[PDB]
Protein backbone atom coordinates (compact mmCIF):
# COMPACT_ATOMS: atom_id res chain seq x y z
CA UNK A 1 0.00 0.00 0.00
CA UNK A 2 1.38 3.50 -0.57
CA UNK A 3 1.63 6.20 2.14
CA UNK A 4 -2.19 7.59 1.29
CA UNK A 5 -3.55 4.06 2.19
CA UNK A 6 -1.96 3.54 5.21
CA UNK A 7 -2.99 6.58 6.20
CA UNK A 8 -6.83 6.30 5.28
CA UNK A 9 -6.52 2.98 7.18
CA UNK A 10 -4.93 4.48 10.23
CA UNK A 11 -7.75 7.47 10.39
CA UNK A 12 -9.90 4.65 9.77
CA UNK A 13 -9.37 2.64 12.57
CA UNK A 14 -9.59 5.48 15.04
CA UNK A 15 -12.69 6.15 13.77
CA UNK A 16 -14.32 2.79 14.32
CA UNK A 17 -12.83 2.42 17.36
CA UNK A 18 -13.96 5.78 19.04
CA UNK A 19 -17.62 4.60 18.31
CA UNK A 20 -16.75 0.64 19.43
CA UNK A 21 -15.97 1.82 22.41
CA UNK A 22 -18.84 4.15 22.79
CA UNK A 23 -21.64 2.26 20.88
CA UNK A 24 -25.05 4.36 19.88
CA UNK A 25 -28.15 3.03 21.28
CA UNK A 26 -31.62 3.35 21.03
CA UNK A 27 -32.24 6.10 18.48
CA UNK A 28 -35.35 5.44 17.08
CA UNK A 29 -38.64 3.55 17.94
CA UNK A 30 -41.14 1.47 16.37
CA UNK A 31 -43.99 3.26 15.82
CA UNK A 32 -42.41 6.17 13.52
CA UNK A 33 -42.49 3.62 10.86
CA UNK A 34 -44.91 2.06 9.09
CA UNK A 35 -44.86 -1.17 7.90
CA UNK A 36 -44.43 -1.61 4.22
CA UNK A 37 -43.31 -5.50 3.19
CA UNK A 38 -41.44 -8.25 4.06
CA UNK A 39 -37.54 -7.68 2.14
CA UNK A 40 -36.51 -11.71 3.61
CA UNK A 41 -36.94 -13.95 6.39
CA UNK A 42 -35.18 -16.66 8.90
CA UNK A 43 -34.91 -18.35 11.80
CA UNK A 44 -34.81 -15.80 14.77
CA UNK A 45 -35.34 -12.57 12.17
CA UNK A 46 -37.23 -10.56 9.28
CA UNK A 47 -36.10 -7.70 7.21
CA UNK A 48 -38.76 -5.67 6.60
CA UNK A 49 -39.02 -2.60 3.98
CA UNK A 50 -40.80 0.28 6.81
CA UNK A 51 -41.32 3.95 6.13
CA UNK A 52 -40.53 6.81 8.48
CA UNK A 53 -43.60 8.47 9.01
CA UNK A 54 -42.36 11.75 9.47
CA UNK A 55 -39.90 12.01 6.95
CA UNK A 56 -41.00 9.72 4.27
CA UNK A 57 -37.70 7.76 4.02
CA UNK A 58 -37.68 4.41 3.24
CA UNK A 59 -35.29 1.85 5.47
CA UNK A 60 -34.60 -1.92 5.99
CA UNK A 61 -35.55 -2.50 9.23
CA UNK A 62 -34.03 -6.30 10.30
CA UNK A 63 -35.78 -7.31 13.03
CA UNK A 64 -35.22 -10.11 15.56
CA UNK A 65 -37.32 -11.56 18.23
CA UNK A 66 -34.87 -12.09 21.70
CA UNK A 67 -36.66 -15.06 22.88
CA UNK A 68 -35.47 -16.70 19.46
CA UNK A 69 -31.98 -15.67 19.73
CA UNK A 70 -31.47 -16.97 23.18
CA UNK A 71 -32.74 -19.75 22.14
CA UNK A 72 -30.60 -20.28 19.27
CA UNK A 73 -28.01 -19.64 21.32
CA UNK A 74 -27.10 -16.61 19.25
CA UNK A 75 -26.82 -13.60 22.14
CA UNK A 76 -23.12 -13.06 21.06
CA UNK A 77 -23.43 -12.51 17.12
CA UNK A 78 -26.59 -10.19 17.93
CA UNK A 79 -24.42 -7.68 20.38
CA UNK A 80 -21.50 -8.47 17.60
CA UNK A 81 -23.62 -7.55 14.60
CA UNK A 82 -25.07 -4.56 16.09
CA UNK A 83 -22.18 -3.24 17.91
CA UNK A 84 -19.76 -3.34 14.99
CA UNK A 85 -22.41 -1.58 12.11
CA UNK A 86 -23.08 1.06 14.27
CA UNK A 87 -19.37 1.40 14.04
CA UNK A 88 -18.20 1.01 10.83
CA UNK A 89 -18.14 3.29 7.58
CA UNK A 90 -16.63 2.33 4.01
CA UNK A 91 -18.43 2.82 0.87
CA UNK A 92 -19.54 -0.70 -0.22
CA UNK A 93 -20.71 -1.59 3.34
CA UNK A 94 -24.66 -1.03 4.06
CA UNK A 95 -25.36 1.90 6.62
CA UNK A 96 -27.34 1.24 10.00
CA UNK A 97 -29.37 4.73 10.42
CA UNK A 98 -30.89 3.50 14.03
CA UNK A 99 -31.43 0.41 16.20
CA UNK A 100 -33.62 0.02 19.52
CA UNK A 101 -35.34 -2.56 21.18
CA UNK A 102 -38.70 -2.96 23.04
CA UNK A 103 -39.96 -5.83 25.05
CA UNK A 104 -40.01 -8.16 22.38
CA UNK A 105 -37.53 -7.47 20.22
CA UNK A 106 -34.26 -5.77 18.66
CA UNK A 107 -34.43 -3.27 15.56
CA UNK A 108 -31.88 -2.32 13.05
CA UNK A 109 -32.68 -0.18 10.51
CA UNK A 110 -30.70 0.25 7.58
CA UNK A 111 -30.62 1.81 4.13
CA UNK A 112 -32.92 0.22 2.16
CA UNK A 113 -31.00 -0.87 -1.32
CA UNK A 114 -33.74 -1.55 -4.26
CA UNK A 115 -31.59 -3.30 -6.49
CA UNK A 116 -32.22 -6.62 -4.78
CA UNK A 117 -29.52 -9.16 -4.33
CA UNK A 118 -26.52 -9.97 -6.19
CA UNK A 119 -27.80 -14.09 -5.52
CA UNK A 120 -30.71 -13.16 -7.72
CA UNK A 121 -29.09 -11.17 -10.56
CA UNK A 122 -26.48 -14.13 -11.10
CA UNK A 123 -29.14 -17.04 -10.80
CA UNK A 124 -31.12 -14.88 -13.58
CA UNK A 125 -28.47 -14.12 -15.77
CA UNK A 126 -26.79 -17.78 -15.42
CA UNK A 127 -23.31 -16.32 -14.86
CA UNK A 128 -21.06 -13.03 -14.83
CA UNK A 129 -18.40 -12.34 -17.38
CA UNK A 130 -15.03 -12.06 -16.12
CA UNK A 131 -14.74 -7.97 -16.12
CA UNK A 132 -18.27 -7.84 -14.32
CA UNK A 133 -17.18 -10.48 -11.56
CA UNK A 134 -14.04 -8.81 -11.75
CA UNK A 135 -15.71 -5.09 -10.77
CA UNK A 136 -17.64 -7.07 -7.71
CA UNK A 137 -14.67 -8.76 -6.40
CA UNK A 138 -12.45 -5.30 -6.72
CA UNK A 139 -15.24 -4.14 -3.86
CA UNK A 140 -14.90 -7.19 -1.86
CA UNK A 141 -11.40 -6.67 -1.80
CA UNK A 142 -11.24 -3.43 -0.45
CA UNK A 143 -13.44 -3.89 2.05
CA UNK A 144 -12.04 -6.75 3.43
CA UNK A 145 -9.01 -4.68 3.58
CA UNK A 146 -10.62 -1.96 5.73
CA UNK A 147 -12.64 -4.77 7.77
CA UNK A 148 -9.54 -6.94 8.41
CA UNK A 149 -7.60 -3.41 9.10
CA UNK A 150 -9.85 -3.06 11.93
CA UNK A 151 -9.27 -6.88 13.10
CA UNK A 152 -12.79 -7.74 12.33
CA UNK A 153 -13.65 -11.06 10.14
CA UNK A 154 -17.11 -10.87 8.02
CA UNK A 155 -17.47 -14.75 7.98
CA UNK A 156 -20.52 -14.42 5.90
CA UNK A 157 -19.49 -13.80 2.21
CA UNK A 158 -22.47 -15.16 -0.24
CA UNK A 159 -24.40 -13.58 -3.37
CA UNK A 160 -27.25 -13.22 -1.09
CA UNK A 161 -25.29 -10.79 1.63
CA UNK A 162 -24.12 -8.57 -1.37
CA UNK A 163 -26.80 -6.01 -2.36
CA UNK A 164 -26.96 -4.03 -5.79
CA UNK A 165 -27.24 -0.06 -5.64
CA UNK A 166 -28.62 2.67 -7.93
CA UNK A 167 -25.05 2.80 -9.11
CA UNK A 168 -25.39 -1.06 -10.07
CA UNK A 169 -22.05 -0.89 -6.89
CA UNK A 170 -22.50 -3.71 -3.81
CA UNK A 171 -23.68 -3.04 -0.77
CA UNK A 172 -22.37 -5.96 1.65
CA UNK A 173 -25.50 -6.29 4.84
CA UNK A 174 -25.48 -9.04 6.83
CA UNK A 175 -23.24 -8.25 9.95
CA UNK A 176 -24.62 -11.44 11.68
CA UNK A 177 -21.77 -13.46 11.95
CA UNK A 178 -18.71 -10.41 11.77
CA UNK A 179 -16.59 -10.67 14.95
CA UNK A 180 -13.53 -8.28 16.40
CA UNK A 181 -10.85 -10.75 16.44
CA UNK A 182 -7.18 -9.99 17.16
CA UNK A 183 -6.00 -13.64 16.30
CA UNK A 184 -7.85 -16.57 16.31
CA UNK A 185 -11.77 -17.67 16.63
CA UNK A 186 -13.71 -20.81 16.86
CA UNK A 187 -17.18 -21.25 16.26
CA UNK A 188 -18.59 -23.01 13.28
CA UNK A 189 -20.87 -20.22 11.33
CA UNK A 190 -21.17 -19.85 8.14
CA UNK A 191 -23.10 -21.46 4.57
CA UNK A 192 -22.01 -24.44 3.51
CA UNK A 193 -20.66 -23.93 0.08
CA UNK A 194 -18.40 -20.80 1.33
CA UNK A 195 -16.80 -22.53 4.73
CA UNK A 196 -12.97 -22.41 4.22
CA UNK A 197 -11.86 -26.56 5.41
CA UNK A 198 -9.92 -25.23 8.78
CA UNK A 199 -13.71 -23.95 10.24
CA UNK A 200 -15.25 -27.77 8.69
CA UNK A 201 -12.22 -29.17 10.80
CA UNK A 202 -12.98 -27.25 13.90
CA UNK A 203 -9.73 -25.83 14.09
CA UNK A 204 -8.65 -22.04 15.64
CA UNK A 205 -8.95 -19.85 12.10
CA UNK A 206 -8.70 -16.27 11.70
CA UNK A 207 -9.57 -13.70 8.98
CA UNK A 208 -7.99 -15.94 6.45
CA UNK A 209 -11.17 -17.54 6.22
CA UNK A 210 -12.70 -14.44 4.14
CA UNK A 211 -9.97 -14.71 1.42
CA UNK A 212 -11.46 -18.51 0.77
CA UNK A 213 -14.83 -17.19 0.69
CA UNK A 214 -13.83 -14.67 -1.57
CA UNK A 215 -12.40 -17.55 -3.81
CA UNK A 216 -15.85 -19.26 -3.48
CA UNK A 217 -17.60 -16.05 -4.40
CA UNK A 218 -15.17 -15.06 -7.50
CA UNK A 219 -15.40 -18.91 -8.69
CA UNK A 220 -19.19 -18.56 -8.32
CA UNK A 221 -19.68 -15.48 -10.42
CA UNK A 222 -17.57 -16.96 -13.25
CA UNK A 223 -18.96 -20.14 -13.66
CA UNK A 224 -22.33 -19.58 -12.27
CA UNK A 225 -22.22 -22.47 -9.60
CA UNK A 226 -19.78 -22.82 -6.40
CA UNK A 227 -16.88 -24.71 -6.95
CA UNK A 228 -17.50 -27.36 -4.49
CA UNK A 229 -20.85 -28.10 -5.19
CA UNK A 230 -22.89 -31.18 -3.97
CA UNK A 231 -26.08 -32.31 -3.32
CA UNK A 232 -25.42 -32.25 0.87
CA UNK A 233 -23.60 -30.74 3.42
CA UNK A 234 -21.62 -33.61 4.25
CA UNK A 235 -20.07 -34.31 0.44
CA UNK A 236 -19.91 -30.12 0.24
CA UNK A 237 -17.58 -30.46 3.05
CA UNK A 238 -15.68 -33.42 1.31
CA UNK A 239 -15.08 -31.71 -1.45
CA UNK A 240 -13.68 -28.19 0.49
CA UNK A 241 -11.30 -30.21 2.22
CA UNK A 242 -9.84 -32.46 -0.87
CA UNK A 243 -7.19 -30.05 -2.03
CA UNK A 244 -8.97 -30.35 -5.71
CA UNK A 245 -10.95 -27.89 -7.32
CA UNK A 246 -12.20 -28.38 -10.88
CA UNK A 247 -12.01 -24.78 -13.12
CA UNK A 248 -14.38 -24.64 -16.37
CA UNK A 249 -12.46 -24.19 -19.83
CA UNK A 250 -13.96 -20.59 -20.29
CA UNK A 251 -11.99 -19.44 -17.17
CA UNK A 252 -9.31 -17.74 -18.40
CA UNK A 253 -5.59 -18.84 -17.07
CA UNK A 254 -4.96 -15.77 -14.99
CA UNK A 255 -8.70 -16.38 -12.93
CA UNK A 256 -7.93 -19.97 -12.36
CA UNK A 257 -4.44 -19.14 -11.02
CA UNK A 258 -5.99 -16.35 -8.73
CA UNK A 259 -8.47 -19.24 -7.07
CA UNK A 260 -6.17 -21.60 -6.91
CA UNK A 261 -4.26 -19.33 -4.62
CA UNK A 262 -7.51 -17.74 -3.10
CA UNK A 263 -8.97 -21.72 -2.87
CA UNK A 264 -6.32 -22.99 -1.00
CA UNK A 265 -6.70 -25.15 1.64
CA UNK A 266 -3.56 -24.71 3.83
CA UNK A 267 -4.47 -20.94 5.39
CA UNK A 268 -0.56 -20.59 5.57
CA UNK A 269 -0.14 -20.65 1.64
CA UNK A 270 -3.64 -18.88 1.24
CA UNK A 271 -3.68 -15.03 -1.03
CA UNK A 272 -4.38 -12.56 1.79
CA UNK A 273 -2.98 -14.37 4.21
CA UNK A 274 0.26 -13.98 3.34
CA UNK A 275 3.40 -11.76 3.88
CA UNK A 276 2.28 -9.14 1.53
CA UNK A 277 -1.57 -9.19 2.81
CA UNK A 278 -3.76 -8.24 0.32
CA UNK A 279 -1.61 -6.48 -1.81
CA UNK A 280 -0.79 -10.26 -3.47
CA UNK A 281 -4.56 -10.02 -4.63
CA UNK A 282 -4.77 -6.51 -5.74
CA UNK A 283 -1.28 -7.39 -7.67
CA UNK A 284 -2.68 -10.47 -9.22
CA UNK A 285 -2.08 -10.21 -12.99
CA UNK A 286 -6.34 -10.82 -13.09
CA UNK A 287 -6.96 -7.52 -11.48
CA UNK A 288 -4.28 -5.44 -13.95
CA UNK A 289 -7.10 -3.69 -15.72
CA UNK A 290 -8.54 -2.99 -12.07
CA UNK A 291 -7.55 0.70 -11.05
CA UNK A 292 -8.27 0.75 -7.29
CA UNK A 293 -8.73 4.41 -6.57
CA UNK A 294 -11.44 4.42 -8.90
CA UNK A 295 -13.50 1.70 -7.37
CA UNK A 296 -13.38 3.02 -4.02
CA UNK A 297 -14.68 6.82 -5.09
CA UNK A 298 -17.34 4.85 -7.31
CA UNK A 299 -16.08 6.68 -10.53
CA UNK A 300 -16.16 3.31 -12.99
CA UNK A 301 -19.29 2.75 -14.75
CA UNK A 302 -20.84 -0.51 -13.21
CA UNK A 303 -21.62 -3.62 -15.91
CA UNK A 304 -25.15 -3.85 -14.64
CA UNK A 305 -27.81 -0.81 -13.33
CA UNK A 306 -30.37 -2.80 -11.79
CA UNK A 307 -34.13 -1.77 -12.80
CA UNK A 308 -36.51 -0.07 -10.38
CA UNK A 309 -39.20 2.25 -10.01
CA UNK A 310 -37.71 4.30 -6.82
CA UNK A 311 -36.78 4.05 -3.73
CA UNK A 312 -39.71 2.47 -2.55
CA UNK A 313 -40.12 0.00 -5.26
CA UNK A 314 -39.53 -4.05 -4.01
CA UNK A 315 -39.68 -5.71 -7.25
CA UNK A 316 -35.91 -6.76 -6.81
CA UNK A 317 -37.04 -8.88 -4.16
CA UNK A 318 -39.18 -11.73 -3.36
CA UNK A 319 -43.06 -12.37 -1.67
CA UNK A 320 -42.91 -13.62 1.70
CA UNK A 321 -45.83 -14.76 3.73
CA UNK A 322 -46.41 -11.31 5.99
CA UNK A 323 -46.71 -12.02 9.38
CA UNK A 324 -47.10 -10.08 12.06
CA UNK A 325 -44.46 -8.12 14.71
CA UNK A 326 -45.59 -8.49 18.11
CA UNK A 327 -44.41 -6.76 21.47
CA UNK A 328 -45.11 -8.20 24.75
CA UNK A 329 -46.71 -6.37 27.20
CA UNK A 330 -43.45 -7.88 29.46
CA UNK A 331 -40.45 -7.38 28.81
CA UNK A 332 -38.52 -10.45 27.89
CA UNK A 333 -34.38 -10.79 28.00
CA UNK A 334 -33.36 -8.10 29.44
CA UNK A 335 -30.62 -8.89 31.22
CA UNK A 336 -29.00 -10.52 28.13
CA UNK A 337 -29.61 -7.58 25.27
CA UNK A 338 -28.63 -5.04 28.29
CA UNK A 339 -25.69 -3.56 26.00
CA UNK A 340 -28.01 -3.34 22.50
C1 LIG B 1 -50.43 -2.78 8.98
C2 LIG B 1 -49.29 -1.81 9.01
N1 LIG B 1 -48.80 -1.69 10.38
C3 LIG B 1 -47.93 -0.68 10.67
O1 LIG B 1 -47.50 0.12 9.85
N2 LIG B 1 -47.54 -0.66 11.97
C4 LIG B 1 -46.63 0.35 12.52
C5 LIG B 1 -45.82 -0.11 13.78
C6 LIG B 1 -46.66 -0.41 15.06
O2 LIG B 1 -47.52 -1.56 14.91
C7 LIG B 1 -46.81 -2.83 14.88
C8 LIG B 1 -45.73 -2.69 13.86
N3 LIG B 1 -45.01 -3.68 13.27
C9 LIG B 1 -44.10 -3.07 12.39
C10 LIG B 1 -43.17 -3.64 11.58
C11 LIG B 1 -42.42 -2.80 10.86
F1 LIG B 1 -41.48 -3.29 10.00
C12 LIG B 1 -42.52 -1.44 10.91
C13 LIG B 1 -43.44 -0.87 11.71
C14 LIG B 1 -44.21 -1.71 12.42
N4 LIG B 1 -45.22 -1.38 13.40
C1 LIG C 1 -30.85 -15.54 2.24
N1 LIG C 1 -30.01 -14.51 2.80
C2 LIG C 1 -30.36 -13.18 2.74
O1 LIG C 1 -31.40 -12.78 2.22
N2 LIG C 1 -29.41 -12.36 3.31
C3 LIG C 1 -29.60 -10.90 3.37
C4 LIG C 1 -30.64 -10.51 4.47
C5 LIG C 1 -30.04 -10.59 5.89
O2 LIG C 1 -28.96 -9.64 6.06
C6 LIG C 1 -29.36 -8.27 6.20
C7 LIG C 1 -30.31 -8.01 5.11
N3 LIG C 1 -30.80 -6.84 4.64
C8 LIG C 1 -31.68 -7.06 3.61
C9 LIG C 1 -32.36 -6.12 2.90
C10 LIG C 1 -33.15 -6.63 1.96
F1 LIG C 1 -33.91 -5.82 1.21
C11 LIG C 1 -33.29 -7.95 1.72
C12 LIG C 1 -32.63 -8.88 2.41
C13 LIG C 1 -31.83 -8.38 3.36
N4 LIG C 1 -30.94 -9.11 4.28
C1 LIG D 1 -9.49 9.58 1.13
N1 LIG D 1 -8.99 8.28 0.71
C2 LIG D 1 -7.84 8.19 -0.04
O1 LIG D 1 -7.20 9.15 -0.40
N2 LIG D 1 -7.50 6.89 -0.35
C3 LIG D 1 -8.29 5.76 0.12
C4 LIG D 1 -9.10 4.93 -0.90
C5 LIG D 1 -8.81 5.37 -2.36
O2 LIG D 1 -7.54 4.94 -2.86
C6 LIG D 1 -7.34 3.52 -3.04
C7 LIG D 1 -7.79 2.84 -1.82
N3 LIG D 1 -7.56 1.57 -1.37
C8 LIG D 1 -8.19 1.41 -0.16
C9 LIG D 1 -8.22 0.31 0.61
C10 LIG D 1 -8.92 0.39 1.75
F1 LIG D 1 -9.03 -0.63 2.61
C11 LIG D 1 -9.55 1.51 2.11
C12 LIG D 1 -9.53 2.60 1.34
C13 LIG D 1 -8.84 2.52 0.22
N4 LIG D 1 -8.66 3.55 -0.79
Amino acid sequence: EQESVKEFLAKAKEEFLKKWESPSQNTAQLDHFDRIKTLGTGSFGRVMLVKHKETGNHYAMKILDKQKVVKLKQIEHTLNEKRILQAVNFPFLVKLEFSFKDNSNLYMVMEYVPGGEMFSHLRRIGRFSEPHARFYAAQIVLTFEYLHSLDLIYRDLKPENLLIDQQGYIQVTDFGFAKRVKGRTWTLCGTPEYLAPEIILSKGYNKAVDWWALGVLIYEMAAGYPPFFADQPIQIYEKIVSGKVRFPSHFSSDLKDLLRNLLQVDLTKRFGNLKNGVNDIKNHKWFATTDWIAIYQRKVEAPFIPKFKGPGDTSNFDDYEEEEIRVSINEKCGKEFTEF
